[PDB]
């Protein structure tokens, strides 16, 4: 049923939200000692988990720029596609509010000790514990570019992971080799935008920060171009790009 | 035979203590570069190798909070609840006792060298090394949601993980997949409470660390409300929650 | 088809290219903390990523010592080995490309904070962010050797990794422990030479810094004999060893 | 064939000592940056592809006190007893001696710099990369009792990962996991003892260390009992145990 599967997306966003935004609380608030690698296999696993939850009844989606690639070049159910954003959408805000309210004593601590005032430009940094934003070296364009690659570049392996005809089935190998792939272009990527690659996971997350007293600066970053569009557009004009892709260059090659 | 079963969830429970309070002694007393990842992914692949070696005979509890949960919720005989919960608190006591008697020397010449007294407040770091203690910055009733929100997403996804009737059956993966399970749960949560989920984990050693010199703070972590409350009954209300949760959100639409 | 194949091989090699200089430009320009083994298990899972892309096409070879390995030892058609080296050779080059485009503000901010000139043998580090040059402590010869024996490690290991007729099966598995294999490699020799062992890996990225603006030093490291030279022929006359002595040793005794 | 069987002992040995002294040789005179979880992964990964490289030959025992274990308790062929045990130590000495060709001059310009007397008490230090000493803070009968303890769990839950009686059947898995049960094991106990766990692992290369110019001090690291003898004894009269273990307190509930 839709609403069944509605419930799903949004438990299984906000579930790698949860792992996702809890780990980098630590690493900001919490002193935990992470690095590239190891903040982005969390991210990857966590999605991995995400999808073995709501694999069997919703398809786990878990993200706007999978759902609307997957309704352009997969058949998917086009009166789906909405409920399945919303959904995808309402549960990453609510995860970021679990986290918050979790952690909520160490923001405020960490804040009066390093004399940070929410909603400044230099509460960025803090607020990219719920979200994405810019390495201070690009700019908006360069930024777009990042997301729009890397996104083009999961949704064409998703589509390779799951395509049973392309290889050996991996059958219940899929999810985690997904949640690896998460991992390697977090890596190899992440330190330019922080491989937002989905709306939800960074819109919703934007805007509890907004919210949460970051104010205006959750969605532009402190910069001039409103930042949030990226993680925005960025990822849908690169996921649909990826799934042509892999349909033209692998797909009618087997 | 029920005989057989309490044996090896002694012996399961046992392990994961092994390699979990193991690896923690390097930490402390041993000098060893471990960040919340290292130590977040090795309690978690122990607690997979304990799963192995014990799932075909009992089927892997290992965790009191898990035996009533699959009680309530799974059909799990009720004679055999209570049995496997004094196995698993037996095992984790004697296990820490094991760990203590290998890292001895390094015990007491770390706390030589560095002046700490066994007993006192600012021993519970060294505690630390058989149980759990909450962040310094949160309370009781914050370690406790915590700790019930983190057990509830264990049971919840070790259902799902289980559960063949949910997307391509795991097989032989599962168990690993339920230590990644809390490797990402350690990391993303770790830093608040020590990401106990099992009463047995967490009070068989810390009667141990009684025992062995810390005293009172073993149980109270030099707090006003006594703290083992926490990891004693936070676990078991939330692995409850979880198991509800899946069966009637996931389950229910599969 | 042969186009589809070599339109494979081309994608392939390119994406295993897009995350290995990927992460280590990270390292190197955009202070992203990388250990020598999280370096290693990132290009060895992005190698997964790449031959679960491409293995059900082109059979996933993304390196031309594998590819007249195959040739001599596995009835590999010769009259393909070319039209694959040139895409293996083509897909690392421009994928060298991208990665330097999409970082490519950091780069001149690197070498503008640290007063570093392009082409200068002081340059040959940042140029190790594309390809391979040799520790200060070796030579020519011994970084040959290094090579060599590596390759011949790895190819001996794709084999019997890939063999059905030896031990269980791995089918899915296999292409993910060819990554895991890749990543003990770089993490044990990786100090050494860093790990190339794929031609198409090494000249591609070489040309391509060299057109970049690193010059000579692009192709000889600032040593006296030209460096490029080993990890174009070490890797051959390594996989060649590798695969002969896989079928006399293993192969013939299954 | 037996010779066949003894080749594989001989190589599937030599081919972990490569990747495990190659990695500890990185840390020690290369200046990688590995910490205690990096070291015990890599190592049994190393492990695994040894495994995967040679189970379809000979079994893969590629360890003495598996082999003697076995034997005792596997019906094992008691005339292959020998044999395998000195095909394995030949190979864990050759692989260590092909390590320090091919990291020779890091070694002596790491002693020349730090001034390192090869053969000192103070050089125990870098014959650590060949093989095993204990921790400053633990005495003989203190490293016998980690080491036998150690391998025990060892060889039971390698014994519990191939049993295909025990839950589901890991198939091509088997060797990965004990790769990582290796991991475990070393993270959490390693500081102590440098969890050798197997007799060929550790005399091999701790024969090639005393020929390459650590003398005496490579068999006794400096202390009055020749610590090489733990590493010999320990494992075996701890994998008996663990073999016992297994099919007494499992096996025989299963
Ligand atoms: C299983 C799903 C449970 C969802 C619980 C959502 C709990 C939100 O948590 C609350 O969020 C507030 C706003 O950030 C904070 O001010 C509170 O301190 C915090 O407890
Ligand atoms: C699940 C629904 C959660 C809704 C968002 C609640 C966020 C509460 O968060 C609070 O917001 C205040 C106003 O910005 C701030 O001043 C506080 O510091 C902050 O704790
Ligand atoms: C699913 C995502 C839909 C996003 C629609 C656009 C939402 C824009 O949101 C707006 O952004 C501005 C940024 O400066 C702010 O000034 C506004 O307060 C904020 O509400
Ligand atoms: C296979 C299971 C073996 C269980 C052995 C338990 C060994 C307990 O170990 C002992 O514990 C004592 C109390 O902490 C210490 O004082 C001793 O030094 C130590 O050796
Ligand atoms: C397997 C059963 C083990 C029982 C617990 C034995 C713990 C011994 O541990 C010892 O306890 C003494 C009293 O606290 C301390 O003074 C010592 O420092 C400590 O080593
Ligand atoms: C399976 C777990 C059952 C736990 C039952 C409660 C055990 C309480 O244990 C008690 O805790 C107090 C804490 O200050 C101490 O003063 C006591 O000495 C101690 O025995
Ligand atoms: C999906 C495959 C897309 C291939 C795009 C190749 C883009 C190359 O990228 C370009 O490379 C130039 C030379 O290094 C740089 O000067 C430019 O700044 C950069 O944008
Ligand atoms: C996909 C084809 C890409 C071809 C290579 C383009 C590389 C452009 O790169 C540019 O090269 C100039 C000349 O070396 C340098 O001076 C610049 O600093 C550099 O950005
Ligand atoms: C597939 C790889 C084929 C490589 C063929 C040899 C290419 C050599 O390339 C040459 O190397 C010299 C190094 O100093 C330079 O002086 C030249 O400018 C460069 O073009
Ligand atoms: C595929 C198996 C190849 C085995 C090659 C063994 C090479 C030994 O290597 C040699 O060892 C000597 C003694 O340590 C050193 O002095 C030499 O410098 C070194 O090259
Ligand atoms: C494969 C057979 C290898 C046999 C061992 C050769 C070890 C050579 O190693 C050499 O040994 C000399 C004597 O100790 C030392 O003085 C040198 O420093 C050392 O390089
Ligand atoms: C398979 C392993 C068999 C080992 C048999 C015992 C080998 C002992 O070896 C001996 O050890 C002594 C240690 O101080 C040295 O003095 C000798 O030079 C050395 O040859």
């Amino acid at each position: 049923t839709l609403k069944g599967q509605c419930i799903a997306e949004f438990l299984g966003t906000g579930l790698l939200i949860f792992f996702g935004v809890g780990c980098v609380a630590a690493l900001k608030v919490a002193g935990a000692s992470f690095g590239q690698w190891e903040i982005s296999v969390i991210w990857g696993l966590g999605v991995a988990m995400a999808i073995y939850l709501t694999a069997g009844v919703s398809g786990a989606h878990l993200n706007p720029a999978v759902t609307i690639a997957l309704w352009l070049f997969a058949c998917f159910d086009k009166r789906k596609v909405i409920p399945f954003i919303v959904s995808q959408v309402a549960g990453a805000f609510c995860a970021a509010a679990l986290v918050y309210g979790l952690y909520y004593n160490l923001f405020f601590d960490f804040e009066q000790t390093h004399h940070i005032v929410r909603g400044s430009v230099e509460s960025v940094d803090l607020a990219g514990t719920f979200s994405t934003y810019p390495n201070p070296h690009i700019n908006f364009v360069q930024a777009f570019a990042v997301e729009m690659v890397i996104t083009a570049i999961l949704m064409g392996l998703i589509l390779a992971l799951t395509d049973d005809g392309n290889g050996v089935p991996r059958g219940p190998l899929a999810p985690l080799l997904i949640g690896l792939l998460i991992a390697v272009i977090g890596a190899s990527m992440g330190p330019l935008t922080g491989f937002a690659m989905n709306p939800a996971r960074d819109f919703g997350p934007k805007v509890f920060a907004w919210l949460a007293g970051w104010g205006n600066v959750a969605f532009t970053g402190g910069r001039d171009i409103p930042y949030f569009l990226v993680p925005l557009f960025g990822p849908i004009v690169g996921a649909i790009v990826g799934a042509f892709a892999y349909r033209k260059l692998i797909g009618r090659h087997l």
